[PDB]
């Protein structure tokens, strides 16, 4: 019964917007064999969905 | 100068000016009565700047 709880949830995905885009360059565009560089930033983003678990609970009241 | 080491450490800043910005959202205008909700929205901008230590040692062996 809120507008600001899908609200903040889509401000979350700006963060991985702009580190998926990141990614890419940080391993140049022919990525694949031994790309660690790319696994570095997509780890960033992969903290964001670990917390979306939690903040569910905290924006859904049971 | 530069290729893109440089240029990773300099991007991780784009996904924080965001960070910042939602900041405003999730509040409304302003916190009050403490709040929670502005904590968990901090903690994810602030691991990556403490993931710079880390790329900082990675990146940069020396």
């Amino acid at each position: 019964m809120k507008k600001l709880r899908e609200e903040a949830a889509k401000l979350f995905e700006e963060w991985k917007k702009l580190a998926e885009e990141a990614a890419k360059l940080l391993e140049g565009g022919g990525g694949g064999g031994g790309g660690e560089l790319m696994k570095l930033c997509e780890e960033a983003a992969k903290k964001a969905e670990e917390l979306f678990k939690l903040a569910e609970e905290r924006l859904k009241k049971l």
